[PDB]
């Protein structure tokens, strides 16, 4: 997982010129002020007038900077009704959470040597579930009303790939051939989704 | 931090007579069902008729045996009117969380070389606040009406360690010679606080 | 990454009524003979009549225990012509490969923030590539005789999320309206995708 | 623990303008001259003559720049008779020690669900103790002479959070209607802590 | 092992006046092209008419910039006949390896407390190898013809403490009435030793 | 370094059937009693009367079942007038120390990449050095009294490879053709030092 600190803060430097390192530096500790370790980012839903009916409040370092070094951060998602947080993957951290409105059918998938089991339920106000780092996951509004959750993570960039998007319309695309061969159908099936992919998200 | 996982899933194995190993021993995965990933035991209000005014819902490993090996847990924390989460310190994580209603005054210390400096605000609905592992913080409802928090953390088994609580009322408590010459007071001073923490809460 | 040793050697006890671990426990360190550092499993090349073209061979802690808490595996994977090792993500390890036969087009993808990046070439005979950990990449044999690379990983059990065979023939199967709402196409073409990954593999 | 490094040596870059990251920026390895790995710093007694009646001697990397990435760091106390260092916690470190000279009664606490306990005993010449990370520990001179223990952490930078001086001379202090809540005593109370903690220390 | 990465990539700012932290900082992420993942320093042999009849061929960070903070690396090791890989350790790293041409009697040896065990055998095309991290291990060209071998480390920078040559010719050498003591030979067996490793390799 | 502790306490199952894992399984934590935290194993300096002229006193683990899971041990060094720790390395921990009595000269050796540097100085009472991981280092007494001193560690098991009892003292040892191309000496000089070590210490 994300290194240890090795101070009580380290409020992330995020200056465009900024040298780079693994992570974030750090702004001088004594210039950081009084409010560093509090955010108000997630507040207020998401817009989910998207193709997916999903959308994430991101509150990870980039967001929140007094996260930096200290191993954690959040996102909150919101969901119209039939939206869906798509099968992804968060490459650098097991994510935790919990349903605040609504309902969702969240599903975990283990990986090869656990049979690839696909492990859902319906999960509502209240209640809570756990992804373990770099397994596919996804969640899909099954109300009839505009749900929403807040997650968090074991990273302060726990990362996203989004299965989707990154298989059909990645920066540039999967070559046709490569996607034939995996996914077992012709060309033409193949086209048909990188088309719904061609712009960026 | 926590070890990193070497599987997708590894259920706690609780038993009392278990082997014990850092963490927990896992039951056979083949035998953990569909549900290990969930857990509803967040959705009510804890009890805030306690001397603290505060009820703390665990939802660490012991009580969700799915998150072993996986480096999260979560806690939920209701209050009275007035009520407080005394200063206390998580050992073994940094923690990051929500006020979910009402109105807590958030409070939390940096160490010697930080100048033991106090960082507080009022955390509103929706607002969040992150506290480094190890350091000492306290939450205040300074609203007239229950508030609540969910909070989670980068270990299964954060730990607390209850600063009152454990000053005067640990088992068995501290020696009073040592506890005058620390606090710069009097017997009768020191004698009067332990009597508030003989209860073993 | 995987948890350090705390020892010299720790072979894996991979006995079906073994206490389970986070990891494997170990066979007593007196009875491990003088061979446990050592293996010839890679030797032979994989069968590639598979319906991806391509054979991966395992050298992970399950089939080479010497490997137990030292945050080390490998695996050869074999191609036919124009066969893919498809795209896909190891949760729990970053991945350091050589092609020793033939030619590979090598792609990996960045994460969402990293504008969902492809980078690819191809990779030829005594050339290297690097994957870091939870990120989607893929290989595909472009040359017209067998390719073969070896891969070594910084964990004893990477784990492999085959993307489209979890996407599709997962155990059960992801419901066809997340997919529909996820890939934007219609039922049908789910329903295709779903058929050709019914078998297990 | 503290990340590991990740060449032989980092020698501890403390110039006040440098840029900042987690832990310190190192100086470049061609100049760091043939002494880096060596002090002399805890050679000689601390002054006892402090309201504690203890003294702690730092060999951090503050004070030991040639100890930056190592993961370790040492400290020495000394105590007057009757002095004690305090009911505190090292928030990012285990600490294992040896009493050299004297007599010390040697406290350490374990967290809520450890039920609190206090494991404590008499340390004299040559003996040894551990204290896990997080934990809240004392020590108290029991002797009639000057004491003192060396003691060595497995961090770089374990912080002191000092439990007397965090609670009631914080910077600024813990409000008092928290106190009294959390301590279960009057307002007047509270205000006689306070004024023993309000000149820093 | 190597602190986990906080981002996709971060190809190491090898600039001889970049400033200096753990590792390597990195060249800005929107700068690095699309080549950083590969390389094809591994393609040619090493030259062995040297005094070890070995050549050591670098795949780490400072050959592999793309490597920084992915925690892995890679060498080839080429062996004219009867050429020795002398006795060393890797203070960073495990070592995972494959012997591709030719035949290696390839030794490794337990600590202390393992009764400094030496498990040897002669390895041959195809066949592997693990050497946990700080032990010593050897490899030696029992075939008639040139030899060679690719590993891969747990590190990005696993280090090499060659045992004769820091033993010998470390810069300065270790005083000879260290080593008369430490070896259990006269003077004139020490300087014999020295004299073959003055050159400084 | 060594995997985080995931509780407070975790006192080492030493028994000879003890189920295996990497490090040591725990006693039932009910039955730890209340002195597992504290040792006087050190109290007594060691026998000098050997061949190298010094004697370590462990107190790692397996001499001090409390260090489990915590990250940490200790030990004591004593040296004969001209005695030596001689040439070794800690696979698994950085060490930091202090001479207690008498004058060492105190040499830690640089890597190849560090150009094999040795750095070296006469350390004296209070006086303090600090080794870092995988490092060969060395002590000697200087001085006309016997000398010794007290280390730690960042582990609860370091390891101790020693370069002279390994190289030409192994179990069974190195073959003499490894060490004659390896050492650039003679069959005769190599069979002189193993005979040296034939005895296993
Ligand atoms: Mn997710
Ligand atoms: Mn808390
Ligand atoms: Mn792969
Ligand atoms: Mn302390
Ligand atoms: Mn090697
Ligand atoms: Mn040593």
């Amino acid at each position: 997982s994300d290194p240890d600190p090795l101070q009580d803060f380290c409020v992330a430097d995020l200056d465009g010129k900024a040298v780079s390192v693994n992570g974030h530096t750090c702004k001088p500790m004594s210039e950081a002020g009084d409010d560093f370790l509090f955010s108000s980012k997630l507040t207020k839903a998401g817009n989910t007038s998207t193709p997916n009916g999903s959308a994430v409040t991101e509150l990870d370092v980039a967001e929140w900077p007094g996260t930096n070094t200290l191993g954690v951060s959040m996102a909150r998602v919101d969901f119209a009704p039939g939206g869906t947080n798509p099968p992804h993957i968060h490459p650098r951290a097991t994510e935790i959470g919990m349903v605040m409105k609504g309902e969702l059918l969240v599903g975990i998938l283990g990986s090869l040597d656990s049979g690839n089991k696909l492990y859902s339920r319906v999960v509502r106000a209240g209640e809570t579930f756990v992804i373990p780092r770099g397994l596919m996951h996804f969640q899909f509004n099954v109300g009839k009303t505009e749900a929403y959750m807040v997650v968090s993570f074991n990273s302060q960039n726990p990362g996203i790939v989004f299965v989707p998007l990154t298989l059909f319309g990645s920066d540039p695309p999967i070559p046709t051939p490569v996607l034939t061969k995996a996914l077992r159908v012709e060309a033409g099936v193949v086209e048909l989704l990188k088309s719904k992919f061609a712009g960026g998200s």
